[PDB]
DNA sequence: CGTAATAC
DNA sequence: CGTAATAC
Protein backbone atom coordinates (compact mmCIF):
# COMPACT_ATOMS: atom_id res chain seq x y z
CA UNK A 1 0.00 0.00 0.00
CA UNK A 2 1.28 3.39 -0.46
CA UNK A 3 2.25 5.92 2.59
CA UNK A 4 -0.50 8.38 2.79
CA UNK A 5 0.08 11.66 4.12
CA UNK A 6 -2.12 13.59 7.11
CA UNK A 7 -1.76 17.12 7.47
CA UNK A 8 -1.41 18.04 11.34
CA UNK A 9 -4.41 20.53 12.97
CA UNK A 10 -3.96 24.09 12.72
CA UNK A 11 -2.24 25.99 14.72
CA UNK A 12 -3.35 29.54 15.57
CA UNK A 13 -0.74 30.45 18.05
CA UNK A 14 2.99 31.40 17.03
CA UNK A 15 5.57 30.19 19.10
CA UNK A 16 5.36 33.85 21.16
CA UNK A 17 1.65 33.05 21.96
CA UNK A 18 -0.03 36.01 19.82
CA UNK A 19 -2.81 34.76 17.91
CA UNK A 20 -3.49 34.76 14.52
CA UNK A 21 -4.62 37.69 12.94
CA UNK A 22 -3.81 36.96 8.84
CA UNK A 23 -4.94 34.08 6.82
CA UNK A 24 -3.66 33.56 3.32
CA UNK A 25 -4.70 30.73 0.66
CA UNK A 26 -2.56 30.09 -2.41
CA UNK A 27 -3.75 27.35 -4.83
CA UNK A 28 -2.90 26.69 -8.36
CA UNK A 29 -6.02 26.23 -10.21
CA UNK A 30 -4.88 25.17 -13.47
CA UNK A 31 -7.85 25.97 -15.30
CA UNK A 32 -9.74 28.67 -13.04
CA UNK A 33 -13.19 27.82 -14.89
CA UNK A 34 -12.73 24.02 -14.60
CA UNK A 35 -12.03 24.81 -11.00
CA UNK A 36 -15.44 26.73 -10.39
CA UNK A 37 -17.24 23.97 -11.85
CA UNK A 38 -15.15 21.66 -9.46
CA UNK A 39 -16.71 23.51 -6.55
CA UNK A 40 -13.51 25.21 -6.23
CA UNK A 41 -14.96 28.27 -5.01
CA UNK A 42 -17.09 26.14 -2.24
CA UNK A 43 -13.94 25.57 -0.51
CA UNK A 44 -12.64 29.25 -1.06
CA UNK A 45 -16.09 30.27 1.41
CA UNK A 46 -15.09 27.46 3.79
CA UNK A 47 -11.87 28.17 4.05
CA UNK A 48 -12.77 32.03 4.54
CA UNK A 49 -9.17 33.11 4.03
CA UNK A 50 -8.52 37.18 4.08
CA UNK A 51 -6.53 37.36 1.05
CA UNK A 52 -6.81 34.18 -1.81
CA UNK A 53 -3.67 33.81 -4.63
CA UNK A 54 -4.31 31.76 -7.67
CA UNK A 55 -2.17 30.21 -10.24
CA UNK A 56 -2.43 28.73 -13.42
CA UNK A 57 -6.12 30.17 -14.02
CA UNK A 58 -5.64 29.76 -17.70
CA UNK A 59 -8.47 32.62 -17.65
CA UNK A 60 -8.38 35.61 -19.89
CA UNK A 61 -9.48 38.61 -18.12
CA UNK A 62 -12.81 39.50 -20.40
CA UNK A 63 -13.29 35.53 -19.43
CA UNK A 64 -13.85 35.48 -15.72
CA UNK A 65 -16.88 33.88 -14.78
CA UNK A 66 -19.22 36.04 -12.96
CA UNK A 67 -19.65 34.19 -9.98
CA UNK A 68 -16.10 35.54 -8.92
CA UNK A 69 -16.64 39.19 -9.30
CA UNK A 70 -19.62 38.43 -6.62
CA UNK A 71 -17.50 36.39 -4.43
CA UNK A 72 -18.33 37.57 -0.48
CA UNK A 73 -14.95 38.73 1.62
CA UNK A 74 -12.50 38.77 -1.12
CA UNK A 75 -14.25 41.53 -3.00
CA UNK A 76 -10.61 43.68 -4.37
CA UNK A 77 -9.55 41.26 -7.22
CA UNK A 78 -6.47 41.80 -9.35
CA UNK A 79 -5.87 39.15 -12.29
CA UNK A 80 -2.86 39.06 -14.58
CA UNK A 81 -3.03 37.12 -18.12
CA UNK A 82 -0.65 36.45 -20.76
CA UNK A 83 -0.84 39.06 -23.48
CA UNK A 84 -0.66 37.15 -26.82
CA UNK A 85 -1.25 33.61 -25.56
CA UNK A 86 -4.82 32.33 -24.63
CA UNK A 87 -5.58 29.91 -22.23
CA UNK A 88 -2.04 29.61 -20.94
CA UNK A 89 -0.59 30.62 -17.32
CA UNK A 90 -2.24 33.44 -15.62
CA UNK A 91 -2.48 34.48 -11.93
CA UNK A 92 -4.51 36.19 -9.95
CA UNK A 93 -4.82 37.97 -5.83
CA UNK A 94 -7.74 38.39 -4.31
CA UNK A 95 -8.20 40.13 -0.81
CA UNK A 96 -10.80 41.13 2.03
CA UNK A 97 -9.06 44.28 2.31
CA UNK A 98 -7.67 47.08 0.06
CA UNK A 99 -3.84 46.68 -0.56
CA UNK A 100 -1.73 50.27 -0.49
CA UNK A 101 -0.55 49.18 -4.28
CA UNK A 102 -0.65 46.45 -6.56
CA UNK A 103 1.35 46.09 -9.44
CA UNK A 104 2.45 43.69 -12.50
CA UNK A 105 5.55 41.18 -13.71
CA UNK A 106 9.25 41.95 -12.21
CA UNK A 107 10.15 44.50 -13.95
CA UNK A 108 11.52 42.95 -17.10
CA UNK A 109 10.02 42.66 -20.30
CA UNK A 110 11.34 39.53 -21.11
CA UNK A 111 9.51 38.35 -17.70
CA UNK A 112 6.28 40.23 -17.89
CA UNK A 113 4.38 38.94 -20.67
CA UNK A 114 3.10 35.63 -19.41
CA UNK A 115 1.16 37.74 -16.47
CA UNK A 116 2.77 35.43 -13.86
CA UNK A 117 3.84 37.88 -10.49
CA UNK A 118 1.04 40.07 -8.77
CA UNK A 119 2.84 42.32 -5.97
CA UNK A 120 0.30 43.39 -3.24
CA UNK A 121 1.93 46.17 -1.12
CA UNK A 122 0.63 46.43 2.75
CA UNK A 123 1.03 48.25 6.49
CA UNK A 124 2.92 45.45 7.43
CA UNK A 125 4.59 43.50 4.72
CA UNK A 126 4.33 42.91 0.92
CA UNK A 127 2.55 39.64 -0.41
CA UNK A 128 3.88 38.12 -4.16
CA UNK A 129 2.24 35.53 -5.60
CA UNK A 130 4.41 33.92 -8.86
CA UNK A 131 3.61 30.96 -11.01
CA UNK A 132 7.19 30.18 -12.15
CA UNK A 133 7.66 29.15 -15.79
CA UNK A 134 7.73 25.28 -15.92
CA UNK A 135 11.08 24.15 -17.45
CA UNK A 136 9.10 22.13 -19.77
CA UNK A 137 9.18 18.58 -21.45
CA UNK A 138 12.67 17.68 -23.00
CA UNK A 139 13.45 21.17 -20.89
CA UNK A 140 13.28 23.00 -23.79
CA UNK A 141 12.59 26.77 -21.33
CA UNK A 142 15.64 25.54 -18.73
CA UNK A 143 17.58 27.75 -20.25
CA UNK A 144 14.54 30.42 -19.63
CA UNK A 145 13.65 29.54 -16.39
CA UNK A 146 17.53 29.90 -14.76
CA UNK A 147 17.42 33.24 -16.57
CA UNK A 148 13.90 34.10 -14.80
CA UNK A 149 15.77 32.42 -11.75
CA UNK A 150 17.74 35.04 -11.76
CA UNK A 151 15.70 37.91 -12.33
CA UNK A 152 13.11 37.01 -9.80
CA UNK A 153 15.77 36.24 -7.34
CA UNK A 154 16.88 39.81 -7.31
CA UNK A 155 13.79 41.34 -7.91
CA UNK A 156 12.43 39.80 -4.34
CA UNK A 157 15.97 41.16 -2.76
CA UNK A 158 14.94 44.73 -3.62
CA UNK A 159 11.24 44.43 -2.30
CA UNK A 160 12.98 42.76 0.83
CA UNK A 161 14.77 45.32 1.50
CA UNK A 162 12.21 47.82 2.29
CA UNK A 163 9.53 45.95 3.20
CA UNK A 164 8.97 42.03 5.34
CA UNK A 165 8.10 39.41 2.02
CA UNK A 166 5.64 37.01 1.62
CA UNK A 167 6.00 34.82 -1.51
CA UNK A 168 3.20 32.36 -2.21
CA UNK A 169 2.32 30.27 -5.51
CA UNK A 170 3.75 27.38 -7.48
CA UNK A 171 7.49 27.93 -7.61
CA UNK A 172 7.79 24.61 -10.05
CA UNK A 173 10.72 23.03 -8.01
CA UNK A 174 10.62 20.39 -5.51
CA UNK A 175 13.62 21.45 -3.19
CA UNK A 176 15.23 18.03 -1.45
CA UNK A 177 14.53 14.95 -2.26
CA UNK A 178 12.09 14.80 0.22
CA UNK A 179 10.14 17.38 -1.64
CA UNK A 180 8.42 14.69 -4.05
CA UNK A 181 7.97 10.83 -3.79
CA UNK A 182 10.04 9.37 -6.37
CA UNK A 183 13.03 11.65 -6.50
CA UNK A 184 15.81 9.31 -7.91
CA UNK A 185 13.66 9.16 -11.53
CA UNK A 186 13.29 12.79 -11.80
CA UNK A 187 16.54 14.35 -11.85
CA UNK A 188 16.47 15.15 -15.86
CA UNK A 189 12.84 15.79 -15.26
CA UNK A 190 11.43 19.25 -14.90
CA UNK A 191 10.84 20.33 -11.53
CA UNK A 192 13.95 18.76 -10.17
CA UNK A 193 16.89 19.02 -12.50
CA UNK A 194 19.83 20.85 -10.58
CA UNK A 195 19.40 24.12 -11.80
CA UNK A 196 15.69 24.34 -10.78
CA UNK A 197 16.74 23.43 -7.29
CA UNK A 198 19.81 25.20 -6.90
CA UNK A 199 18.41 28.53 -7.60
CA UNK A 200 15.62 27.54 -4.93
CA UNK A 201 18.25 27.51 -2.74
CA UNK A 202 20.05 30.26 -3.76
CA UNK A 203 16.58 32.71 -3.80
CA UNK A 204 16.09 30.89 -0.28
CA UNK A 205 19.98 32.46 0.77
CA UNK A 206 19.90 35.77 -1.26
CA UNK A 207 16.99 37.71 -0.39
CA UNK A 208 16.41 36.19 2.08
CA UNK A 209 13.33 33.64 2.74
CA UNK A 210 12.39 31.11 4.30
CA UNK A 211 10.31 28.05 3.67
CA UNK A 212 7.45 27.99 5.99
CA UNK A 213 6.26 24.26 5.67
CA UNK A 214 9.43 22.95 5.90
CA UNK A 215 10.90 25.67 8.77
CA UNK A 216 8.06 24.13 10.74
CA UNK A 217 8.43 20.42 9.77
CA UNK A 218 11.97 19.68 9.11
CA UNK A 219 11.19 16.10 8.87
CA UNK A 220 8.14 15.74 7.59
CA UNK A 221 8.01 13.78 4.32
CA UNK A 222 5.29 12.59 1.58
CA UNK A 223 4.10 15.67 1.79
CA UNK A 224 2.72 17.14 -1.79
CA UNK A 225 0.83 19.83 -3.09
CA UNK A 226 0.86 18.35 -6.58
CA UNK A 227 0.16 14.88 -8.26
CA UNK A 228 0.01 14.67 -12.29
CA UNK A 229 -3.75 13.51 -13.29
CA UNK A 230 -1.62 10.27 -15.03
CA UNK A 231 -1.47 6.86 -13.52
CA UNK A 232 -3.60 7.57 -10.55
CA UNK A 233 -0.37 9.10 -8.75
CA UNK A 234 -3.34 11.19 -6.52
CA UNK A 235 -4.85 7.97 -5.12
CA UNK A 236 -0.86 6.33 -4.85
CA UNK A 237 0.23 9.65 -3.06
CA UNK A 238 3.01 9.93 -5.88
CA UNK A 239 3.43 13.36 -5.44
CA UNK A 240 5.62 16.67 -5.51
CA UNK A 241 5.71 19.59 -3.23
CA UNK A 242 5.54 22.61 -5.88
CA UNK A 243 3.75 25.07 -3.94
CA UNK A 244 5.07 27.41 -1.18
CA UNK A 245 5.40 29.88 1.42
CA UNK A 246 8.57 31.68 1.79
CA UNK A 247 8.53 34.30 4.86
CA UNK A 248 11.25 37.23 5.03
CA UNK A 249 13.38 36.08 8.59
CA UNK A 250 11.62 39.23 10.27
CA UNK A 251 8.28 37.10 9.90
CA UNK A 252 9.56 34.05 11.27
CA UNK A 253 8.36 35.34 15.03
CA UNK A 254 4.96 35.93 13.62
CA UNK A 255 4.95 32.37 11.82
CA UNK A 256 1.96 30.66 12.92
CA UNK A 257 1.48 27.40 10.82
CA UNK A 258 1.84 26.56 7.20
CA UNK A 259 -0.64 23.93 5.67
CA UNK A 260 -1.23 21.69 2.71
CA UNK A 261 -4.82 20.70 2.00
CA UNK A 262 -4.05 17.55 0.71
CA UNK A 263 -7.98 16.40 0.08
CA UNK A 264 -9.42 19.53 -1.32
CA UNK A 265 -10.03 18.84 -5.14
CA UNK A 266 -10.66 20.89 -8.25
CA UNK A 267 -7.38 20.75 -9.15
CA UNK A 268 -4.02 18.35 -9.87
CA UNK A 269 -2.61 20.97 -6.96
CA UNK A 270 -4.00 21.24 -3.84
CA UNK A 271 -4.26 24.66 -1.90
CA UNK A 272 -1.88 25.99 0.90
CA UNK A 273 -2.78 28.25 3.58
CA UNK A 274 -0.53 30.30 6.27
CA UNK A 275 -0.93 31.54 9.39
CA UNK A 276 0.78 34.86 10.27
CA UNK A 277 0.22 36.82 13.83
CA UNK A 278 0.52 40.34 12.78
CA UNK B 1 -32.27 12.02 -47.22
CA UNK B 2 -29.10 14.72 -47.90
CA UNK B 3 -28.18 15.44 -51.71
CA UNK B 4 -24.51 14.18 -52.10
CA UNK B 5 -22.04 15.33 -55.04
CA UNK B 6 -20.29 12.88 -57.25
CA UNK B 7 -17.38 15.02 -58.92
CA UNK B 8 -17.40 14.32 -62.62
CA UNK B 9 -14.48 12.24 -64.50
CA UNK B 10 -11.02 13.73 -64.93
CA UNK B 11 -10.46 15.81 -67.85
CA UNK B 12 -7.11 15.97 -69.01
CA UNK B 13 -7.38 17.67 -72.09
CA UNK B 14 -7.48 21.22 -72.82
CA UNK B 15 -10.36 22.37 -74.66
CA UNK B 16 -7.67 23.73 -77.33
CA UNK B 17 -6.92 19.65 -77.88
CA UNK B 18 -3.53 20.03 -75.80
CA UNK B 19 -2.75 17.53 -73.37
CA UNK B 20 -2.22 17.76 -69.20
CA UNK B 21 0.97 18.10 -68.48
CA UNK B 22 1.06 19.58 -65.18
CA UNK B 23 -0.89 18.17 -62.19
CA UNK B 24 -1.40 20.02 -59.04
CA UNK B 25 -2.76 18.94 -55.63
CA UNK B 26 -3.79 21.02 -52.40
CA UNK B 27 -4.72 19.83 -49.49
CA UNK B 28 -5.84 20.99 -46.37
CA UNK B 29 -4.68 18.11 -43.85
CA UNK B 30 -5.53 20.11 -40.49
CA UNK B 31 -3.10 18.36 -38.57
CA UNK B 32 0.01 17.06 -40.90
CA UNK B 33 0.38 14.23 -38.09
CA UNK B 34 -2.44 12.89 -37.62
CA UNK B 35 -3.00 13.13 -41.17
CA UNK B 36 0.01 11.26 -41.59
CA UNK B 37 -1.41 8.17 -39.40
CA UNK B 38 -4.71 8.40 -41.54
CA UNK B 39 -2.58 6.82 -44.43
CA UNK B 40 -2.83 10.69 -46.27
CA UNK B 41 0.23 10.03 -47.77
CA UNK B 42 -1.07 7.00 -49.27
CA UNK B 43 -3.44 8.70 -51.26
CA UNK B 44 -0.82 11.38 -52.16
CA UNK B 45 1.31 8.17 -54.07
CA UNK B 46 -2.03 7.10 -55.63
CA UNK B 47 -2.66 10.39 -56.79
CA UNK B 48 0.95 11.55 -58.07
CA UNK B 49 1.27 15.12 -58.65
CA UNK B 50 3.69 17.20 -59.72
CA UNK B 51 3.41 19.45 -57.23
CA UNK B 52 1.62 19.05 -53.68
CA UNK B 53 0.91 21.82 -51.60
CA UNK B 54 -0.61 21.35 -47.88
CA UNK B 55 -1.86 23.43 -45.28
CA UNK B 56 -2.87 23.84 -41.57
CA UNK B 57 0.11 21.73 -41.30
CA UNK B 58 0.21 22.43 -37.18
CA UNK B 59 3.68 21.32 -38.22
CA UNK B 60 7.02 22.74 -36.72
CA UNK B 61 9.84 21.92 -39.22
CA UNK B 62 11.91 20.15 -36.04
CA UNK B 63 8.98 17.80 -35.76
CA UNK B 64 8.00 16.61 -39.46
CA UNK B 65 7.66 13.12 -39.46
CA UNK B 66 10.63 10.95 -41.04
CA UNK B 67 8.18 9.58 -43.77
CA UNK B 68 8.17 12.69 -45.25
CA UNK B 69 11.63 13.30 -46.05
CA UNK B 70 11.77 9.85 -47.71
CA UNK B 71 8.69 10.36 -49.80
CA UNK B 72 8.84 9.46 -53.47
CA UNK B 73 9.15 12.22 -56.41
CA UNK B 74 8.20 14.82 -54.36
CA UNK B 75 11.57 15.44 -53.18
CA UNK B 76 12.33 19.25 -53.06
CA UNK B 77 10.25 20.25 -49.69
CA UNK B 78 9.82 23.90 -48.69
CA UNK B 79 7.74 24.35 -45.25
CA UNK B 80 6.20 27.52 -42.90
CA UNK B 81 4.95 27.78 -39.56
CA UNK B 82 4.28 30.40 -37.12
CA UNK B 83 7.50 31.86 -35.19
CA UNK B 84 6.14 31.74 -31.55
CA UNK B 85 2.59 29.76 -31.87
CA UNK B 86 3.11 25.80 -31.51
CA UNK B 87 0.82 23.61 -33.60
CA UNK B 88 -0.83 26.43 -34.86
CA UNK B 89 -1.08 27.01 -38.75
CA UNK B 90 1.20 26.07 -40.64
CA UNK B 91 2.41 25.30 -45.14
CA UNK B 92 4.12 23.16 -47.18
CA UNK B 93 5.02 23.09 -50.65
CA UNK B 94 6.56 19.85 -51.88
CA UNK B 95 7.03 19.32 -55.87
CA UNK B 96 8.61 17.05 -58.02
CA UNK B 97 11.08 19.71 -59.86
CA UNK B 98 13.19 22.02 -58.40
CA UNK B 99 11.58 25.59 -58.82
CA UNK B 100 13.56 28.82 -60.12
CA UNK B 101 12.95 30.39 -56.94
CA UNK B 102 11.15 29.95 -53.66
CA UNK B 103 10.01 32.84 -51.05
CA UNK B 104 8.13 32.66 -48.40
CA UNK B 105 5.40 35.39 -46.71
CA UNK B 106 3.84 38.20 -48.72
CA UNK B 107 6.72 40.60 -47.39
CA UNK B 108 4.24 42.68 -44.97
CA UNK B 109 5.84 41.81 -41.33
CA UNK B 110 2.65 42.09 -39.61
CA UNK B 111 1.12 38.93 -41.87
CA UNK B 112 4.22 36.99 -42.21
CA UNK B 113 4.22 35.90 -38.74
CA UNK B 114 1.86 33.33 -38.54
CA UNK B 115 3.48 30.71 -41.92
CA UNK B 116 0.90 30.98 -44.39
CA UNK B 117 2.31 31.80 -47.54
CA UNK B 118 4.86 29.83 -49.62
CA UNK B 119 5.41 31.23 -53.20
CA UNK B 120 7.49 28.83 -55.86
CA UNK B 121 8.21 30.21 -59.24
CA UNK B 122 9.13 28.24 -62.39
CA UNK B 123 10.02 29.08 -66.05
CA UNK B 124 6.29 29.57 -67.01
CA UNK B 125 4.89 30.68 -63.80
CA UNK B 126 4.30 31.26 -60.33
CA UNK B 127 2.59 29.18 -57.93
CA UNK B 128 1.39 30.46 -54.34
CA UNK B 129 -0.38 28.41 -51.65
CA UNK B 130 -1.93 29.94 -49.20
CA UNK B 131 -3.78 29.44 -45.49
CA UNK B 132 -6.36 32.37 -45.02
CA UNK B 133 -6.31 33.56 -41.46
CA UNK B 134 -9.98 32.55 -40.29
CA UNK B 135 -11.88 35.21 -38.88
CA UNK B 136 -12.57 32.57 -35.84
CA UNK B 137 -15.75 32.50 -33.60
CA UNK B 138 -17.68 35.21 -32.73
CA UNK B 139 -15.64 37.23 -35.44
CA UNK B 140 -12.54 38.68 -33.04
CA UNK B 141 -9.93 38.52 -35.87
CA UNK B 142 -12.85 39.77 -39.08
CA UNK B 143 -10.93 43.18 -38.52
CA UNK B 144 -7.62 41.80 -39.00
CA UNK B 145 -9.16 39.60 -42.09
CA UNK B 146 -9.27 41.98 -43.69
CA UNK B 147 -6.33 43.78 -43.44
CA UNK B 148 -4.62 40.77 -44.65
CA UNK B 149 -7.11 40.02 -47.48
CA UNK B 150 -6.18 43.96 -48.85
CA UNK B 151 -2.16 43.19 -47.88
CA UNK B 152 -2.42 39.56 -49.92
CA UNK B 153 -4.63 40.94 -52.94
CA UNK B 154 -2.04 43.67 -53.58
CA UNK B 155 1.23 41.34 -53.24
CA UNK B 156 -0.83 38.37 -55.67
CA UNK B 157 -0.88 41.55 -57.75
CA UNK B 158 2.45 42.79 -58.50
CA UNK B 159 3.53 38.86 -59.03
CA UNK B 160 0.82 38.53 -61.63
CA UNK B 161 1.70 41.66 -63.48
CA UNK B 162 5.66 39.63 -64.24
CA UNK B 163 4.50 36.18 -64.30
CA UNK B 164 1.05 34.11 -65.40
CA UNK B 165 0.25 33.20 -61.45
CA UNK B 166 -1.55 29.99 -60.01
CA UNK B 167 -3.33 30.39 -56.45
CA UNK B 168 -4.27 27.20 -54.35
CA UNK B 169 -5.19 26.44 -50.46
CA UNK B 170 -7.87 26.62 -48.22
CA UNK B 171 -9.03 30.61 -48.31
CA UNK B 172 -11.91 30.31 -45.93
CA UNK B 173 -14.28 31.77 -47.94
CA UNK B 174 -17.27 30.63 -49.30
CA UNK B 175 -17.82 32.90 -52.93
CA UNK B 176 -21.05 32.51 -53.25
CA UNK B 177 -24.52 30.86 -51.66
CA UNK B 178 -23.91 27.66 -54.20
CA UNK B 179 -20.45 27.08 -51.99
CA UNK B 180 -22.05 26.13 -48.58
CA UNK B 181 -24.85 24.01 -48.00
CA UNK B 182 -26.98 26.37 -45.04
CA UNK B 183 -25.54 29.79 -46.69
CA UNK B 184 -29.10 31.43 -44.75
CA UNK B 185 -27.72 30.55 -41.50
CA UNK B 186 -23.90 31.68 -41.84
CA UNK B 187 -24.12 35.17 -43.26
CA UNK B 188 -22.27 36.36 -39.68
CA UNK B 189 -20.12 33.07 -39.22
CA UNK B 190 -16.86 33.55 -40.25
CA UNK B 191 -16.36 31.86 -43.67
CA UNK B 192 -19.34 33.32 -45.46
CA UNK B 193 -19.35 37.10 -43.81
CA UNK B 194 -19.83 40.43 -46.40
CA UNK B 195 -16.53 41.14 -45.70
CA UNK B 196 -15.22 38.05 -46.83
CA UNK B 197 -16.74 37.42 -49.65
CA UNK B 198 -16.16 41.06 -50.74
CA UNK B 199 -12.82 40.66 -50.20
CA UNK B 200 -12.92 37.52 -52.25
CA UNK B 201 -14.27 38.94 -55.06
CA UNK B 202 -12.22 41.89 -55.30
CA UNK B 203 -9.47 39.98 -55.14
CA UNK B 204 -10.28 37.76 -58.58
CA UNK B 205 -11.06 41.11 -59.94
CA UNK B 206 -8.25 43.06 -59.18
CA UNK B 207 -5.30 40.54 -59.69
CA UNK B 208 -7.18 39.29 -61.94
CA UNK B 209 -7.95 35.79 -61.20
CA UNK B 210 -10.21 33.24 -61.90
CA UNK B 211 -12.15 30.46 -60.21
CA UNK B 212 -11.08 27.42 -61.92
CA UNK B 213 -13.38 24.89 -60.32
CA UNK B 214 -16.61 27.67 -60.59
CA UNK B 215 -15.43 28.60 -64.30
CA UNK B 216 -15.62 24.57 -65.52
CA UNK B 217 -18.74 23.81 -63.36
CA UNK B 218 -20.87 27.39 -63.22
CA UNK B 219 -24.07 25.86 -62.24
CA UNK B 220 -22.82 22.79 -60.23
CA UNK B 221 -23.96 23.07 -56.52
CA UNK B 222 -23.60 21.09 -53.04
CA UNK B 223 -19.57 20.79 -54.05
CA UNK B 224 -17.59 21.35 -50.88
CA UNK B 225 -14.31 21.13 -49.35
CA UNK B 226 -14.80 21.13 -45.85
CA UNK B 227 -17.21 19.82 -43.31
CA UNK B 228 -17.18 20.11 -39.95
CA UNK B 229 -16.47 17.09 -37.52
CA UNK B 230 -19.54 18.29 -35.85
CA UNK B 231 -22.96 16.87 -36.40
CA UNK B 232 -21.89 14.22 -38.69
CA UNK B 233 -21.46 17.09 -41.04
CA UNK B 234 -19.42 15.24 -43.99
CA UNK B 235 -21.95 12.40 -43.88
CA UNK B 236 -24.88 14.64 -44.51
CA UNK B 237 -22.82 16.78 -47.03
CA UNK B 238 -23.11 19.77 -45.16
CA UNK B 239 -20.22 21.66 -46.55
CA UNK B 240 -18.15 24.63 -47.38
CA UNK B 241 -16.20 25.18 -50.92
CA UNK B 242 -13.15 26.78 -48.57
CA UNK B 243 -9.88 25.45 -51.04
CA UNK B 244 -9.35 26.74 -54.38
CA UNK B 245 -7.37 26.75 -57.48
CA UNK B 246 -6.92 30.47 -58.58
CA UNK B 247 -5.48 30.93 -62.27
CA UNK B 248 -4.34 34.02 -64.51
CA UNK B 249 -6.43 34.47 -67.11
CA UNK B 250 -4.13 33.58 -69.36
CA UNK B 251 -3.52 30.43 -68.39
CA UNK B 252 -6.92 29.67 -68.82
CA UNK B 253 -6.62 28.25 -72.36
CA UNK B 254 -4.41 26.18 -70.51
CA UNK B 255 -7.11 25.04 -67.67
CA UNK B 256 -8.23 21.31 -68.18
CA UNK B 257 -10.15 20.69 -65.22
CA UNK B 258 -10.79 21.36 -61.34
CA UNK B 259 -11.53 18.50 -59.29
CA UNK B 260 -12.41 18.19 -55.74
CA UNK B 261 -11.80 14.52 -54.29
CA UNK B 262 -14.99 13.95 -51.93
CA UNK B 263 -13.95 10.60 -51.06
CA UNK B 264 -10.29 11.26 -49.68
CA UNK B 265 -10.27 11.18 -45.93
CA UNK B 266 -7.73 11.95 -43.21
CA UNK B 267 -9.24 15.47 -42.70
CA UNK B 268 -12.04 17.75 -42.24
CA UNK B 269 -10.86 19.12 -45.86
CA UNK B 270 -10.60 16.81 -48.92
CA UNK B 271 -8.04 17.80 -51.46
CA UNK B 272 -8.54 19.49 -54.93
CA UNK B 273 -6.38 18.80 -57.83
CA UNK B 274 -5.73 21.08 -60.94
CA UNK B 275 -4.68 19.67 -64.45
CA UNK B 276 -2.97 22.21 -66.70
CA UNK B 277 -1.55 22.12 -70.26
CA UNK B 278 1.75 24.23 -70.25
C1' DC C 1 0.37 8.47 -20.45
C1' DG C 2 -5.29 12.65 -17.69
C1' DT C 3 -7.16 17.02 -17.77
C1' DA C 4 -8.11 21.66 -19.35
C1' DA C 5 -7.81 24.59 -22.69
C1' DT C 6 -7.30 26.44 -27.79
C1' DA C 7 -8.64 26.95 -32.67
C1' DC C 8 -11.37 25.79 -36.10
C1' DC D 1 -21.10 20.68 -30.36
C1' DG D 2 -15.50 16.41 -33.10
C1' DT D 3 -10.81 16.34 -33.84
C1' DA D 4 -5.99 17.59 -33.39
C1' DA D 5 -2.92 19.78 -31.02
C1' DT D 6 -0.60 22.24 -26.75
C1' DA D 7 1.24 22.50 -22.02
C1' DC D 8 1.91 20.53 -17.99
Amino acid sequence: GPVLYEDPPDQKTSPSGKSATLKICSWNVDGLRAWIKKKGLDWVKEEAPDILCLQETKCSENKLPAELQELPGLTHQYWSAPSDKEGYSGVGLLSRQCPLKVSYGIGEEEHDQEGRVIVAEFESFVLVTAYVPNAGRGLVRLEYRQRWDEAFRKFLKDLASRKPLVLCGDLNVAHEEIDLRNPKGNKKNAGFTPQERQGFGELLQAVPLADSFRHLYPNTAYAYTFWTYMMNARSKNVGWRLDYFLLSHSLLPALCDSKIRSKALGSDHCPITLYLAL
